[PDB]
């Protein structure tokens, strides 16, 4: 699957968002090396702190089906915002552990597209081995 | 799909848990009325507060693919613990919004099985309409 | 300090809430046996999942200053809602860990007042011992 | 208060951490322009996702007592780790909203000290304006 088709999957996921409170929709799609895709959308809650982000929905779905970082080809995350948005800090913390440093993260607001890797988005990362080796 | 087969799916999901820090594995499976299943497993992070529970993984996956409360037939959540466990308070807050009150939640530790609905697990719920009608 | 004066502290805390997105204000006050009080208010974030609840703000402040469950006398949580609200499921999971079973939790919307304990609000608790004994 | 004395307060807070699961202790101290300090420490939960970080404990306490970003002089965050640690991505998302761009964040492991600002720690921030303008 090419970048444009993966972004199309993420825009399809964006229509599945559950965002009664903000009305702000985020779509994501995690593409596995074997070609399997996992959609993700943001899912809000009346208790706002229980809200989940769309890119977390997608990666948690992939891991729950037995995929691991080494099995993931790419992640796309999209909005219809005025500028291209990046994953929030919570999602960066998750992706810092669950993605390898070469996995592209494609970001698009439907007008422009950017490509990042997780190390660019989160300096001075606190890692699994920082904790396990403590 | 019967209860025993749904529990078997959740036990499968339990083997996909990512829990390097606690070693405690939770599996879940959300069954849609159309027969589709969504696995969920707990996914930990070196920053413990970014951990996601397995039943959240499963329900977020279902919603991210366009299913809503009315489309969900049942949810199973399993462990290998010494007693049958219920969803934690975070997950109860999520399920209080994302499940209807008649949807069975099957709980099993592999030795005993219980059936609950969300209202039993969370008294005095704070709901979408409590917030939107404020 | 009596119940009415503790509720008054929680109403003071409610005026400190940071809720630019929902405009829904929650106040809390944790009272220590030595007479010390800790205010808490809800504090929202543009990434909704990073929002903190007021009763968590209060209890985390108490613990961060060295207090523990046996050092705490009571917790008050208040709103201006149409009915008396209880802590959300996230907060119940926290209070299940950080309060003793019978420590009073006073709830008020300014029109009615209720008294609860954590056991009444959270059946089938997942506890420290369930995890440590696994 | 000077930088060394603020770090000393954060090290005092670190001794108040509640980390029964990881045994990893973090302390923080938020210093207000009026001289008031707020300690924060990490506070774990048997449901790991309900864990709170120390720097969030501190900043939520400040806001719950009425302080806002313009009042915050500095934040210190400390550990005893092998290398100097930065706030995790969750905490960066919170600090992006609750601190001004140039408020100093002092980091120390007791052997080395660094000074950062939130802009250095979190590129491509998703802000209140991005949401409110949507
Ligand atoms: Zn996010
Ligand atoms: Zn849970
Ligand atoms: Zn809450
Ligand atoms: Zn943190």
């Amino acid at each position: 699957m090419n970048k444009e088709d993966l972004l199309k999957k993420a825009f399809e996921a964006m229509e599945n968002a559950y965002a009664p409170y903000s009305n702000y929709h985020v779509g994501a799609c995690a593409l596995m090396k074997d070609g399997t895709t996992f959609l993700g959308a943001n899912i809000e809650n009346a208790s706002y702190g229980a809200t989940n982000c769309g890119e977390r929905s997608a990666i948690f779905a992939a891991y729950s089906n037995g995929y691991r970082a080494d099995d993931i080809e790419a992640l796309a995350i999209v909005t219809d915002g005025d500028r291209v948005g990046a994953p929030c800090g919570i999602c960066r913390q998750v992706l810092s552990e669950l993605l390898n440093d070469n996995t592209p993260i494609y970001l698009s607001n439907g007008k422009e597209t950017l490509e990042k890797t997780i190390d660019e988005l989160l300096p001075m990362r606190f890692t699994k081995e920082d904790l396990l080796g403590h």
